[PDB]
């Protein structure tokens, strides 16, 4: 029989991607129209609101950065007495440390299937000096993005359709569609939208039993700090709370803090899980505890790199050999993205000038985000039944739409939940693309968008402009 | 509910990944051991002969590719004249040309999924020069190397334990292993050491209806060409029977290419399977074709950059939107090495400075290993005990031992496979690391190990000393 759709993997049909899914593919025939019929269309660019990519908006890359990526990758260059003109002296002294741990200075080489030991060391007394609490070279891999760490951990612990994971709702669709692939089940918890996106233990308690007496065994609980889609950032002793629950509930705790760097409230500041946990003074029995940290997003941004790494504790070997094992078949990951680790983790001291260029470009950076956070939440908040929580971290506002019935139905008739068909519709009017609340789930009932925060501080105000024209009258139409 | 290698996936337990298996772990313990104590060893450096990995040793990177990346990395130096002193004029040409199909000349944005539009075009016309027939840059997935293109497929075809895949052995352990990790039913079929490797499509059709009876499903046929470990290289006769074969069957054909650039018998060329495809005339349905590229390999490779690729060909839309899906969710590869897939494929072409300096070095490097497998084979054979068929293409070579049996009673008592106590034997005496043949499977009853053809030039009469000192030492103690 001709391989087709109603013959693939079940696993593959029920995963749903939304971030690169529907509204994408229709913002791509759409942008194939005009390069072929300029103006044919309403707009003229299409703008990408739909994903954290901070450079493909304006981000500049950090210089100090790229100065030792170009170095190790054309180590040649360093025989040169010119190149003391064009590239910082630090790049330089960093490019040379670098290539003085890699075996036989073989960048192109395969590393070791966890990464290079040095960019390991390297990492995990960047960890270290986050923390107050030290770090282990031998508990860090290095992988392909965050991604890929993730993949890894659900098919370590899902052994069956039974099997389950707590997740936020709404949630980093990255665990939703994981979850389906490896065939799994997938528990919500439901984040507080009137309280902040407050994640309270009692839910989780309440929607833990639920899941066990449908029959499903919860194997681990996924936290989103800094959270996406919501930017919340979680408080110290919320932190506490949620690490003791785990202990007793026998639960994995898995920890995705890839906005780290990313937070935007004067208030409040980010604590690693792995600094709760080892304050509170736990060892092994550390409940298993995996964190993530990726180099795409905060300041550095960084995406196509692919880099970045999780941090393994409370496991046994030989549960990591095991773990080493599904890390081990596709080698090791690229070393770009493990330099650029490193880096990330070690970056300037102050100890030199480069250091002074790079607080400046790192912060600016940082201010403009959040300066770019504010501005967006405001404009959709003077909106007509919409209504745009604070963004405390990350890079996303997702507000709540009061849809009319008269929307509601019309998207019923369409075939498309009313959110999609909010997102199609907005897209057909103004070139701009966001993803629906739908897939990243919500509270049945509510509904919402995620526009990415990084468009060019001076486009924003052109942007929201074209968006208020359309959403003003798509209410006329639908109230 | 502590977490356990007893309740673990039993997808992730049954799967094996040899070439950094058991034997790779004892080696990184002992290599430890050099620094920890330094005379306690045997001997004293640890040689990995276990991994396909030319830089690992002594082989330099292509300066060409390494220009273009740089520069690509760190774009402002684009900006400044002194590089035309350090640079060639050959590599800014076309570093300026990539970075402008970038869409906003961004290069730590994520990609499309399928990789840079651009990237994809001169991929696409690479694959028509070398075969002259066309082909799009829509069939195109730009992937972390070659690996993940395979677990991709896995993931789209096995719904089952029963679903199954033609997978020649001995073959390289990445196979064994996906199918294991996607819980589907491996189908082997014997390559036949003594015709060359020869595969004949009358014992592939035996294997398959065996198994058809069995009640599996099979989906698909692997073919590894260049193979690994065996490295044969098919004759395009040969080739025909099995598109044939294919089309009349059914079955996927997945075509590990790999190795394309890794020929060293003057007597054959390299056929890719689009070739032999269109030759008979065939542009959709033909039959469902997929298949792999990498950067790794050749005289290039450059493992560590994980660049690589696929090209389906025979698949209707919609079920090129559920590749696509899976894909989506990484994102993307990394962006270097997207731009050197390209690189890859569209080489300098007797044009500039740089063709030459790139051809002494691109012909300096086969021919070292081709120089490299005429004299590891020749040493091996020599042996008593060892037999070693020419390897016409790749990095490797598998020898037949012919273990006394008393050597097999101590492999049992030891519980090891009776190569892998060789194996490992071999490794606490010489240092030596060479992966045994079960771990790639082979005829039940024989016995192989493969060893790289990779160690530098001048250091093989060296390791073959120690290696058969060892060799005849275990052979008269086992008499
Ligand atoms: C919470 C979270 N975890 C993990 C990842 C994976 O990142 P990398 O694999 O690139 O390291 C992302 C990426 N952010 C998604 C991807 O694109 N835009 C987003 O919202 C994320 O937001
Ligand atoms: C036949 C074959 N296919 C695919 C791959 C995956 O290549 P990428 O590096 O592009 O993912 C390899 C790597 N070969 C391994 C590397 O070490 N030993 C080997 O034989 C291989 O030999």
């Amino acid at each position: 029989a001709t391989v087709a759709v109603d013959n693939l993997n079940p696993k593959v049909l029920k995963c749903e991607y939304a971030v690169r899914g529907e509204i994408v593919i229709h913002a791509q025939r759409l942008q194939e129209q005009l390069k072929t019929q300029p103006g044919s269309l309403p707009f003229d660019e299409i703008l990408y609101c739909n994903i954290g990519n901070p450079q493909s908006l304006g981000q500049q890359p950090v210089t100090f950065f790229r100065e030792v990526l170009a170095l190790c990758d054309h180590p040649d260059l360093l025989q040169r007495e010119e190149i003391k003109t064009l590239f910082s002296a630090d790049s330089i002294s960093r490019a040379k440390q670098i290539l003085a741990m890699i075996p036989g200075r073989a960048t192109g080489a395969y590393s070791h299937s966890q990464g290079i030991h040095g960019l390991r060391d390297a990492i995990a007394s960047g960890i270290a000096s986050r923390d107050g609490f030290p770090a282990n070279a031998d508990d860090i891999f290095l992988t392909d993005g965050a991604s890929p760490g993730v993949h890894l951990m659900m098919q370590l612990l899902i052994r069956n359709e039974k099997d389950g994971i707590l997740v936020p709702i709404p949630q980093y669709p990255l665990y939703s569609a994981s979850i389906a692939l490896h065939g799994g089940a997938l528990v919500p918890y439901y984040l507080n939208e009137s309280t902040g996106w407050g994640l309270e233990t009692s839910d989780v308690k309440k929607q833990l039993e639920d899941a066990r007496s449908r029959g499903i065994n919860v194997r681990a609980l996924v936290v989103i700090n800094p959270g996406n889609p919501t930017g919340q950032v979680l408080a110290e002793e919320n932190q506490y709370d949620i690490v003791k629950f785990c202990k007793n509930e026998g639960l994995v705790l898995l920890a995705d803090e890839v906005y780290q760097e990313n937070i935007y409230v004067d208030n409040k500041k980010f604590h690693s899980f792995k600094k709760i946990v080892r304050s509170l003074g736990y060892g092994e029995e550390d409940l298993p505890l995996v964190s993530y940290q990726s180099v795409s997003k905060g300041y550095y941004g960084e995406c196509g790199k692919r880099g970045g790494y999780f941090e393994i504790t409370g496991f046994s070997a030989p549960v990591r050999e095991q773990i080493y094992k599904i890390a081990s078949v596709n080698l090791c990951s690229n070393i770009t993205g493990q330099i650029l680790a490193s880096l990330v983790m070690n970056p300037p001291k102050a100890s030199d000038e480069s250091y002074a260029s790079y607080k400046a470009e790192k912060d600016g950076i940082l201010a403009s985000l959040a300066r770019r956070a504010k501005a967006l939440e405001h404009a959709f908040n003077k909106l007509e039944g919409i209504t745009c929580n604070e963004a405390e971290g990350a890079m996303y506002v997702f507000p709540q739409i009061c849809l009319p019935q008269k929307a509601i139905e019309a998207a019923k008739a369409a075939n498309k939940a009313p959110d999609a068909f909010y997102a199609l519709r907005l897209l057909e009017s103004t070139g701009i693309v966001v993803v629906p609340g739908s897939g990243f789930g919500q509270v049945p009932g509510t509904w919402h968008f995620r526009c990415t925060i990084l468009p060019q501080e001076d486009k924003i105000p052109a942007v929201i402009s074209r968006f208020t024209v359309f959403h003003e009258a798509f209410m006329s139409e639908y109230r």
